[PDB]
């Protein structure tokens, strides 16, 4: 035999080893509209109806904004919207109500609650009506069959809507 010194240069001691992580994926739209009803002296909402246009996605990365029009999930050239219709307003008080309404993803519809939360009710320097408020609730997944090929592992069955609206007086 015969006796070697590493070169500590252009020696890697290496290893790998798999490990999964948990994170949120957040996301917007960018292009939807709304229609929506309000009386200011009372803090109930009369009408709410919202489009939304599945391909203005935005995840913040490209290439799975695309993905999500895709058969597996949005399925955008079948069902290019979704879209929110309040069915019932019941007030809790002036910051606070429980919205019911019809949602509607992919074609398959279901009535779920939202928490509506008052920020802001105003009559602006301009004399014009103003609101602030948001909307909150977790869907299942498998309520609307919405990804269906997607393990509840992989991704979660739920999904937690956060819609914040500043929004004016109209004409
Ligand atoms: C009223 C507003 C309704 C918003 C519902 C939007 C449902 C979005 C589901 C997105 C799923 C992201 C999947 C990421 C792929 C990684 C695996
Ligand atoms: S839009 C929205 C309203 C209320 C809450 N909240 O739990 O206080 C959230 C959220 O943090 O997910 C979002």
């Amino acid at each position: 035999m015969k006796e070697y010194t590493l070169d500590k240069a252009h020696t890697d001691v290496g290893f790998k080893i798999k490990h999964l992580q948990i994170s949120n994926v957040k996301g917007n739209f960018k292009d939807y509209s709304a229609v929506i009803d309000f009386d200011p002296a009372s803090a109930e909402f009369k009408k709410l109806d919202v489009t939304i246009k599945i391909a203005s996605v935005n995840t913040e990365n490209q290439t799975r904004d695309n993905h999500l029009q895709q058969d597996d999930f949005f399925k955008a050239k079948k069902y290019p919207d979704m879209t929110f219709t309040m069915k019932k307003y019941e007030k809790i008080d002036n910051e606070k109500g429980k919205m019911t309404g019809t949602l509607t993803i992919a074609g398959v519809s279901k009535d779920i609650v939202l928490d509506a939360e008052i920020g802001g009710v105003a009559k602006g320097k301009d004399g014009k009506e103003k609101i602030g408020f948001s909307l909150n609730g977790k869907i299942k997944r498998s309520d609307f069959k919405f990804a269906t090929s997607t393990s509840t592992i992989t991704l979660s069955d739920d999904i937690n809507l956060c819609i914040e609206v500043e929004a004016n007086e109209k004409e």
